[PDB]
């Protein structure tokens, strides 16, 4: 999804010059001038911009000021027209432009642009000068000009003659075919193929190829067995029913779109068909294709290959994947271990049995042996075919009961092979279960990493019991409140847009709720949220000491606070209260008065006071707004002089009770009236 | 564990406004209010916190003193009362106000805050006014007073007359039953679920789910050996005792507590109900229910999902679980295999046994093959589950000996599906035991890595012996100590509080010994411990070089270090001894003096410069006493002067056997002289 205004533009243009202007903006200031137009007007980019799109800067006193005034009545009634005014340029030379005006919609049909293209015709109309070396010169000045029509695009025309009215209609018609095929209407489309090529990640499509995926699994369980064990019409009609929907694929294939490595998607049929036909083409029409020919049907499942990249990232994914490649090689094999018994069962033309095979060990287990009319037969089709499997699954399970089992030369050939080969499938599937474990089990063994480079800290360094124990709990907390979530990173990952927008979310529990956030610009909101800092604190995990430097003031989104001071609750503080030290009006760290407990689980936002005052310098009209409508909860800094109830009470009792001390005293006292 | 308090007075509240103040300090300032009362009172929250909690601020002539001499009384005593008073507002207006005053205690049952609880009976009393428009107006503006009690919570009042004392008499009751009800006493208590529900993390819970987890498993074992091997009235018995169990925690899952992934806790009956009906509640009433339906208690184990993420982070944990659900796995398809070779070997009507199934065969290799009379049995029961699970075992395992091995069509069937089944389970057990491995020597491999990184870079850049060994000590040395250990990222994990805490811990061996921090603040203390380094050292390994840069002053909490000046040993420097240079009195870098050798192990806290002169600029009241308090046991800057009593007496030796020149000597002894 994207708004692709000028390379629509560009892409049908073919070397016309052009700008754009507002169509809301009074006298239609210039948004847009292409390089063509810079080279044409003798301008730069920069002096275009900003003057009208009617090119008032480039009038003079050989304009008709009424083709001027018909041009701003074209702009004043939004209308698609055409004009012939000599204009000026920045060398002053006066140039006959052909502009063809054309309005703008939006996605909401609103007219919102001025699209005027631009040509000469210099050449076509007359050769005029103030003054000049020559009317010669000032003919070559006009056929140097007007170039992109008669040098480029009309040259059919300047071998015949007649030929003013017939380049004008090539050069206006290009815009008049444009003026429908460019309405490209300035919205933030998604981008589209033409029709009868469909996309890649489409619904259908994922469908289709999930549907294909079970026909090439179908196909790859029927076809080895047919050609093996050598068996209705249903069977052939759903052959053919198949093999209809294999062609439908190839189509499919050959209209599809496509991602390369450079072009994130293909759009182009002749492009399709170039990459189909190298890799895929030959393959699947191999596959879809003298009955000894039919294992051929197994390359269907080359384009299995296509679902490979599909799900070659997941661990499950690849692990349903190697089981049901696990089960289809074990039919493949069962398959070929029933050819080699059939072979070997009647490899001679005398007829006899040998007294050796799976295939007559199998029918002599299993009663009904073989005997001779002829040569009846022994065990059931069927019983073969689930012996046979069963076989091949004991050797690739690396079980090997050894019911059946193997006993002659090319039986042994085959056994050495299935058992090589089933060893690594074997060991494919261990390690896909294996790298499945380790990284479902990484983010779990990490954290209790972690958790017990904690535990044998605090037992190492001998941290008593209580302050251990609070740390662990913070820990296991945070943990299990974050998920395992490094906020930090996952800001880093997104670029400085997205991450002051998410931070702006993060912090819309200050920004909506606070009247000193209430007057808050969109620039300054990213620019205090990028620097916000959201705090979790458990229960009587108290924020500032006595004492402490007070860097920091404090927004109570949630949960409650108390303040401390010698001994005594000083405030509580709520949801959306904010305490701290006035740093801008302050302009210095003081130690904070009073302790800060937490009541309950709570969560802070806090700002330093360093971001605040660099915030607070940089948006200087946000800055008094700020200083009028943040009064803070609870000042850290001034210390609250009271008396406890108690003390009071025995001082009264001691007071219902009852100069060489003066000396070194009342200068003290003294010193304290300066003070 | 919480102090809820706030939470718990605007849950039972119901828009009544309050405010809380202090019983032990003098005048009870106001230490909260909620925002009730800051649209009732007609002020901020700034305003209205350090007035008196009898709200002395909206006092008035129109007030009675008497009135508010009992108010003050009632501070004075303690007791819970209400009262009628005409208050002002910040707009002056007359306003008749309920007050409700109560005592708040303490976990410590003493009497801590005053929590007063406001409402209006302006329209209830009379309209009174200075100046008004009008007595219409003055009715006006007691009617939009009096809003919380008419227009909201006494509405069945003005459709009925005589209304004043039962409008009275249910504002005051709402407040008279809270007077029992909020008595929320402001201690950091457990947060409580209402009794007969059980909590989730609790003791007996823990061990009732362990013993259901043994029972899940008692009948995963029992359940499909009765219903394959067809068997006393015990057994019955402890069917009805095991049923009991299962319906008793039919009863404590509808009781229990939960954990979501926004509530930690769940607390509410009827929540647990919703939660319980949709996934747990229908399985495990299908689990605790003619005979063939008996394999449904098997669903007994879907509370076994319960435990799963008990046991799911822990590796040896999911391997216990793994190797069970392994020998259960084998147990039931034990238990299917019996079930199959029974079918097999009576599947036809005419009494034929086929002379092929694994118990035919079983009976004829162990003996008391089978015979009829009538059809008597072959082998024991007994011996026939044992060696049901021997061969199930032998699949399950990918052993695969033979003797029980699969002979028939629907065996084979079952032997397929055992070995694909058992190949996965064999290969997620290895897993298990691989990721096991990886995460328990992770933590020895990193070690072993940054260990011969070492050791291929000392022996690259061709380090001597001496110091590749001394290097190589100090690696192992420190590891062995630290047990692998960033104590850095072990105090980045904590949060600024916990971070400083633990550092005044690991630094209490400087702050309990030393006469200069016996006089250190709390949060002075904390200010130095963050920026504190624990410093350990090899014998030999000296600290300061002669001429580095003495920027930090080191406490030696633990072994000795000697001050080597050309050659000589100068100070000897013990437990509890600080060196460095004076940096408050200096305010310059200079050069050390002397080497500083270390004699033990010994341990050092050195501070850097920078940082100390941060806390001594900040703390200015400490560091006078920091500057009157510490000497150093040895200034490293100053030089001292002596002489060897070898050089001396050599010198003694030399004289007893004892202009030109003075020119270019004579003038440097003159710049000596300016020296």
């Amino acid at each position: 999804a994207q708004n692709t205004f000028l390379e629509n533009i560009v892409r049908r243009s073919n070397d016309t010059n052009f700008v754009l202007g507002n169509a809301q903006i009074v006298d239609w200031p210039i948004v847009y001038s292409n390089d063509g137009f810079c080279k044409l007007s003798g301008y730069h980019r920069a002096e275009v911009m900003q003057k009208s799109s009617a090119c008032s800067f480039m009038y003079g006193e050989l304009t008709d000021k009424d083709t001027v005034e018909k041009v701003r009545q074209t702009f004043e009634n939004y209308e698609m027209n055409s004009f012939e005014i000599l204009m000026y340029k920045k060398n002053r030379t006066p140039v006959w432009f052909f502009v063809k005006i054309a309005p703008i919609r939006n996605e909401q049909d609103k007219v919102v642009l001025f699209l005027c293209t631009f040509s000469d015709i210099t050449a076509f109309k007359q050769p005029i000068e103030d003054d000049s070396c020559k009317g010669w010169g000032k003919f070559a000045r006009l056929t140097r000009a007007l170039t992109s029509s008669r040098g480029v695009l009309q040259q059919l025309a300047p071998s015949v003659q007649k030929g003013e009215n017939v380049h004008k209609h090539s050069r206006l018609a290009e815009v008049l075919q444009l003026g429908s095929d460019i309405l490209p209407q300035y919205k933030q489309e998604a981008p589209k193929t033409p029709p009868h090529i469909i996309l890649h990640y489409c619904v259908f499509k994922t469908t289709w190829d999930w549907i294909i995926l079970i026909l090439t699994f179908y196909t790859a369980i029927l076809v080895p067995y047919n050609v093996s064990f050598k068996t209705n019409v249903a069977w052939l009609v759903v052959d053919s029913i198949v093999d209809v929907i294999f062609l439908v694929d190839i189509v499919l294939n050959f209209h599809t779109t496509f991602v390369g490595p450079a072009g994130e998607v293909i759009s182009d049929p002749k492009l399709i068909r170039m990459n189909y036909l190298k890799t895929w083409f030959v393959i699947d029409l191999l596959s879809c294709l003298f009955s000894s020919l039919k294992v051929v049907r197994l390359l269907r499942l080359g384009r299995v290959a296509r679902k490979l990249d599909h799900y070659i990232e997941y661990g499950a994914a690849v692990l349903v994947l190697l089981v049901c490649v696990f089960g289809l090689a074990a039919h493949w094999m069962a398959c070929i271990w029933y050819s080699i018994g059939d072979y070997e069962i009647f490899d001679e033309d005398t007829k006899t049995i040998r007294n050796n095979s799976w295939l007559y060990q199998l029918a002599l287990d299993i009663g009904t042996p073989y005997q001779f009319n002829k040569w009846e037969g022994g065990p059931s089709k069927n019983s073969v075919y689930i012996s046979s499997l069963y076989f091949t699954m004991t050797s690739l399970t690396s079980v090997g009961f050894g019911n059946i089992a193997p006993s002659t030369d090319i039986e042994k050939i085959f056994a050495v092979a299935i058992m090589m080969i089933g060893s690594l499938l074997y060991a494919t599937i261990f390690g896909n279960v294996t790298t499945i474990f380790q990284q479902m089990y990484a983010n779990t063994n990490r954290y209790h990493e972690m958790l017990n480079s904690v535990r044998d800290f605090l037992k190492l360094y001998q941290v008593p019991k209580g302050l251990s124990e609070r740390v662990m709990d913070y820990i296991v907390s945070t943990w299990s409140m974050s998920r395992g979530i490094d906020t930090e990173k996952v800001l880093q990952i997104c670029p400085k847009d997205m991450r002051a927008d998410i931070c702006v979310h993060l912090n819309r529990k200050v920004f909506k709720e606070h009247p000193a956030f209430r007057l808050a610009s969109d620039g300054c909101l990213r620019a205090l949220a990028m620097e916000f800092q959201t705090v979790h604190c458990a229960p009587g995990d108290l924020i500032y000491h006595a004492g402490e430097s007070v860097d920091s003031l404090c927004f109570v989104v949630s949960g409650s606070l108390e303040v401390i001071q010698d001994d005594e609750v000083v405030a509580i503080l709520g949801k959306g209260d904010v305490f701290g030290d006035v740093f801008w009006k302050e302009a210095t760290l003081a130690q904070s008065c009073a302790n800060v407990r937490a009541l309950t689980y709570c969560d802070l936002h806090v700002i330093k006071r360093d971001a605040l005052q660099k915030v607070l310098e940089f948006y200087t009209a946000f800055s008094h707004s700020f200083s009028r409508n943040l009064i803070l909860t609870y000042n850290l800094r001034k210390r609250i002089v009271f008396r406890k109830i108690s003390d009071v009470k025995r001082e009264e009792e001691e007071r219902m009770k009852r100069l060489p001390p003066d000396h070194p005293v009342r200068r003290l006292f003294q010193r304290f009236r300066q003070q």
